[PDB]
């Protein structure tokens, strides 16, 4: 039989990848040295000012992508039955745009949600073991791209991170924005958690295909 993928996902191209790297960075930067951030560092850490850029440790070390289907070589739940699917095949190695709405901290995890279009969203797995995180939520609100991770955080990490900031905004638990940075409004949503919202998304291209490793 066939080895399936490690994940499928879109891949940003090189261009796309070093833009949101760099917007990343500076929105570490920026966060870190902001007062509303320093003010509340005992509720993102339990150890003077903290580096966020050196925080995150654990970066990608070239080319960004939004994950899909985590298939683990075909051992996850859902894989085989999401390889197989026509609209997997049929946009296998195709370009898509995806458009970054939001960069969000959290004291595990560094990322940019991504809002999928309903063409895209035709690729994210409709599985049956879902998470209660996701519950309650449109299909495809996990979608991100991991910028960085604290030391021992392990994979799926941002994506769970992602939801329950989505779960709070939900819950209007937003608050008003307590800062402003040049790309948007700052928000924070307490234990740790920040989002930037872009007051204009920023588009990446990308190409759909499999992660092997
Ligand atoms: N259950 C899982 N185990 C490992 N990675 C997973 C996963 N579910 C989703 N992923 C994603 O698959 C990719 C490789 O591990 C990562 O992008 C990761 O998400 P993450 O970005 O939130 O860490």
């Amino acid at each position: 039989k066939d080895f399936l993928p490690l994940y499928f996902g879109w891949f940003l191209t090189k261009k796309s990848s070093e833009t949101l790297r760099k917007a990343g960075q500076v929105f570490l930067e920026e966060l870190g040295n902001h007062k509303a951030f320093k003010k509340e560092l005992r509720h993102f850490i339990s150890g003077e000012k903290l580096e966020l850029v050196s925080y995150f440790g654990k970066r990608p070390p070239g080319v960004l992508h939004c994950t899909t289907k985590f298939c683990d070589y075909g051992k996850a739940a859902g894989a085989e039955e999401y390889a197989q699917q026509e609209v997997v095949k049929r946009s296998y190695g195709k370009a898509f745009k995806l458009s970054i709405s939001a960069l969000f901290v959290t004291p595990k995890t560094a990322g940019a949600q991504v809002v999928l279009t309903d063409q895209e969203l035709q690729l994210w797995p409709s599985d049956l073991d879902k998470p209660s995180a996701s519950e309650g939520l449109p299909p495809g609100s996990r979608a991100h791209v991991t910028l960085g991770c604290a030391a021992d955080v392990q994979p799926a990490q941002t994506g769970l991170d992602l939801l329950d900031i989505l779960q709070q905004v939900k819950g209007g638990s937003q608050g008003e924005a307590v800062g402003e940075l040049p790309r948007g409004k700052l928000y924070s949503l307490g234990k740790g958690r920040w989002m930037l919202s872009l007051t204009k998304k920023m588009e990446v291209k990308a190409i759909f295909t499999g992660y092997y490793g």
